[PDB]
Parts: C-alpha cells; sequence; structure tokens
C-alpha cells in the first residue's frame, strides 16, 4: 500500500517541503541530546513504553505542537546501541496538543494538521543512529525535518515521477496520494 497522506484546507496550495520546513521551525528544537535528557520534560513517550511503542509521542516545549510517530518502534536506552530509536515507522501525524499516552490507550491530536500514512520505513537495531527511522524521529525532535522530507519524495516519485516534495498538497490529492479533511 502506497503512501497516503492527510491534509487540512488550511494547506492545500502549499508544497510539502514548505509545509514541513515551517512546521520544524514551529516545534523547534526539544534539546534531547547527551547530558539534556535530565527530567522528564523533553522525553516523549511510548505506548505502551517503557521503551517500545506502537507510539512515540513528543510535545514542543517552545509551541503547543506535537508530532506522534506510529508503527513498530523501540529504544534502545543505555544499551549498544545507545540512544537509538529503531524499528517499523509506517506514520507521522503532525499538529497541534498531544492528548493522551500509554495509560489511556493511545495518543492522540486534538488539532492534526497533517498526517502521512504507510511509510514502510524498517530499520535494524545494529546500525544505530544511521537508520533512517531514527533520523527521521530525531530530526522531527531537534528542529529538522529534512530526513523525512527525503523519505516522503521517494515515497511520491515512486508512485509517480510527476509527484515530489516540491508538489502542493491539492495536486497530491488530484493523483489520489492525498485527502483534504472533510468540510463542515
Amino acid at each position: 500500500m502506497s503512501i497516503s497522506i492527510s491534509y487540512s484546507t488550511t494547506y492545500s496550495g502549499w508544497t510539502v517541503a514548505d509545509y514541513l520546513a515551517d512546521w520544524s521551525a514551529y516545534f523547534g528544537d526539544v534539546n534531547h541530546r547527551p547530558g539534556q535528557v535530565v527530567d522528564g520534560s523533553n522525553t516523549g513517550g511510548f505506548n505502551p513504553g517503557p521503551f517500545d511503542g506502537s507510539q512515540y509521542a513528543l510535545k514542543s516545549t517552545a509551541s503547543d505542537a506535537a508530532f506522534i510517530a506510529g508503527g513498530d518502534l523501540h529504544y534502545t536506552l543505555f544499551s549498544n546501541p545507545s540512544h537509538t530509536l529503531w524499528g517499523k515507522l509506517d506514520s507521522i501525524a503532525l499538529g497541534d496538543t498531544l492528548t493522551g499516552g500509554a495509560s489511556s490507550g493511545g495518543y492522540a491530536l486534538d488539532s492534526q494538521e497533517v498526517s502521512f500514512s504507510n511509510l514502510g520505513l524498517d530499520s535494524p537495531i545494529a546500525q544505530g543512529r544511521d537508520g533512517t527511522v531514527h533520523k527521521v524521529v530525531y530530526g522531527l525532535m531537534s528542529g529538522d525535518s529534512s530526513a523525512l522530507q527525503g523519505q516522503i519524495d521517494a515515497l511520491l516519485k515512486a508512485v509517480d515521477p510527476s509527484l515530489s516534495i516540491n508538489s502542493t498538497f491539492d495536486q497530491l490529492a488530484a493523483a489520489g496520494v492525498a485527502h483534504a479533511t472533510p468540510a463542515a
């Protein structure tokens, strides 16, 4: 099953690349880095956890932005290769106001902007932080969505070579890849 995109009508005339660059600058950087994860304020969380989930979600420390990564995800914590997020990444949902978590049966967003599904990414543990899943998710944590952009671009081009990260959301909808959020 090919990449599928949901978008708010707000972004109909935006390119995916422009949207993601703006979103990354808006979410910012939670400074989740060695020596800087010293309490619970910039960890994110897994469903179900503690270190593995069908979801990993993180709130911005700068804005009301959040993302939810869906798949079959694993974090090595202190085990070699340390601080590696790996496994299957099927979806990324971007928006405002993270809700829920493991204790309530899943994470959600009150105000999703855009989501990307059927990403088909799967990175093995032995690649460590060179894994694509790691780079995609860590990029979203740290204010740089270039890894995500690159993966979306490749998926779109494989559907049809006229599609790209520089297609508008409405162009992707005309191609059958994207769907605007229902009206009313």
